[PDB]
């Protein structure tokens, strides 16, 4: 029955957030939940802000959910996105490696190629791919960024430190950590491949379909499978790197307004969910892709009482992330 300060990362999400606020004002009764928009430069500033009681919520890729839980932030997942459809809700998605047809190389031949990542620490764009190549990277493997920059002959790893790891922003100077960087996120990583800046793009299964509407254009891209073979992009179920947890909304563990967050999102998905309204769309926008929430999401599911980041992500996934920051071969 009160205000939820949503954290928007940069200008594009801020605009979508303002529209979200305005439309909710015209559908929700005077005594219903409302939205306020707090603009920050990166997802990292959003995490600090929430922990500092400057904002209340933000949606994060699962990989980033782990960081959010560590002290002194101690945020917890309260609401998760679900994909697929309302009839068959999927609380996970597939991480894939997209390349152009006949580029002439397999998964075990990535050394020296140029890579495009959605962002440092994210599930599909970093943790899965780098987790699988870990023992392929040259030594020392510490720091991780260092060895990654030496494996590929140039890449775009948004949010990485370009001062110490220049090679990680060769394809996107500055390694901007928001949509101001044309190569940020799923669709940014895809564009990086499409434009020809990189040789491979680590994204999710729906990315190409979200960007190329003619099957004729998609037939010019393939997927790299673990068994060093290539398959068409429609065959991701038989050619993916891993299954990762859906993105989730995080909030403070104390005075986190988790009840209001859910009330707001549940009502938001009622009035503005998929195909629900002509005035405003929660899972789409003319100002960009994957703003505030992923375009591929179909709705929200409440997370069980007091579930911590570790239990939510699962031991397996949480294992991989640890093995990446410590890792041995
Ligand atoms: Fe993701």
């Amino acid at each position: 029955d009160k205000t939820v300060r949503w954290c928007a990362v940069s200008e594009h999400e801020a605009t979508k957030c303002q529209s979200f606020r305005d439309h909710m004002k015209s559908v929700i009764p005077s005594d219903g939940p409302s939205v306020a928009c707090v603009k920050k430069a990166s997802y990292l500033d959003c995490i600090r802000a929430i922990a500092a009681n400057e904002a209340d919520a933000v949606t994060l890729d699962a990989g980033l959910v782990y960081d959010a839980y560590l002290a002194p932030n101690n945020l917890k997942p309260v609401v998760a996105e679900f994909y697929g459809s309302k009839e068959d809700p999927q609380t996970f998605y597939y991480a894939v490696a997209v390349v152009k047809k006949d580029s002439g190389f397999q998964m075990n031949q990535l050394r020296g190629k140029k890579s495009c990542h959605t962002g440092l620490g994210r599930s599909a764009g970093w943790n899965i791919p780098i987790g699988l190549l870990y023992c392929d990277l040259p030594e020392p493997r510490k720091p991780l960024e260092k060895a990654v920059a030496n494996f590929f002959s140039g890449s775009c790893a948004p949010c990485a430190d370009g001062t110490d790891f220049p090679q990680l922003c060769q394809l996107c100077p500055g390694c901007g950590c928001s949509t101001l960087n044309q190569y940020f996120g799923y669709s940014g990583a895809f564009k990086c491949l499409k434009d020809g800046a990189g040789d491979v793009a680590f994204v999710k299964h729906s990315t190409i379909f979200e960007n190329l509407a003619n099957k004729a254009d998609r037939d010019q891209y393939e997927l790299l499978c673990l068994d060093n073979t290539r398959k068409p992009v429609d065959e991701y179920k038989d050619c993916h790197l891993a299954q990762v947890p859906s993105h989730t909304v995080v909030a403070r563990s104390m005075g986190g307004k988790e009840d209001l967050i859910w009330e707001l999102l549940n009502q938001a998905q009622e009035h503005f969910g998929k195909d629900k309204s002509k005035e405003f769309q929660l899972f789409s926008s003319p100002h960009g892709k994957d703003l505030l929430f992923k375009d591929s999401a179909h709705g929200f599911l409440k997370v069980p009482p007091r579930m911590d980041a570790k239990m939510y992500l699962g031991y397996e996934y949480v294992t991989a992330i640890r093995n990446l920051r410590e890792g041995t071969c």
